[PDB]
């Protein structure tokens, strides 16, 4: 469980990308297909880009970053009372797009790496250490589902 000073930490910074939703969802999949390239193999909207040139060129990826913030800022503001907004999100990922939990871990760390980049003066260490352990709490709970599902493996 989250207190409420770590709270604030995570959602005084995630005030901050809510500047620019789109251009931090595209250097968080960038991240992400880069640094963990079987992620991008799960997207047959995405797999035909092959640089990061490209990656950065596309328009739908851009989209789609800002579905996911979307997605993750709406999680984030419910400070852990998200199960509604879980329940949808881990029935599509695990029955539908057959993403494993620890795919969920790499991109936690690719939002991590992307908002040190951007906002180093509201993301030192105390702010790094609570958004992590709000990343964590989204996967334990996630994982929960699959687990439900069948598919924590
Ligand atoms: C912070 C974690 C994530 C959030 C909030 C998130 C959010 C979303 C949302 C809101 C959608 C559209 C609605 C739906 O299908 O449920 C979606 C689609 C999808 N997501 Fe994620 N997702 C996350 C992580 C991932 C990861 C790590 C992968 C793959 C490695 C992935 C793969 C997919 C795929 C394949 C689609 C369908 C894209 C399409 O063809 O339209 N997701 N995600």
């Amino acid at each position: 469980v989250l207190s409420e000073g770590e709270w604030q930490l995570v959602l005084h910074v995630w005030a901050k990308v809510e500047a620019d939703v789109a251009g931090h969802g595209q250097d968080i999949l960038i991240r992400l297909f880069k640094s963990h390239p079987e992620t991008l193999e799960k997207f047959d909207r995405f797999k035909h880009l092959k640089t990061e040139a490209e990656m950065k060129a596309s328009e739908d990826l851009k989209k789609h970053g800002v579905t996911v913030l979307t997605a993750l800022g709406a999680i984030l503001k419910k400070k852990g009372h998200h199960e509604a907004e879980l329940k949808p999100l881990a029935q599509s990922h695990a029955t539908k797009h057959k993403i494993p939990i620890k795919y969920l871990e790499f991109i936690s760390e690719a939002i991590i790496h992307v908002l040190h980049s951007r906002h180093p003066g509201d993301f030192g260490a105390d702010a790094q250490g609570a958004m992590n352990k709000a990343l964590e709490l989204f996967r334990k709970d996630i994982a929960a589902k699959y687990k439900e599902l069948g598919y924590q493996g």
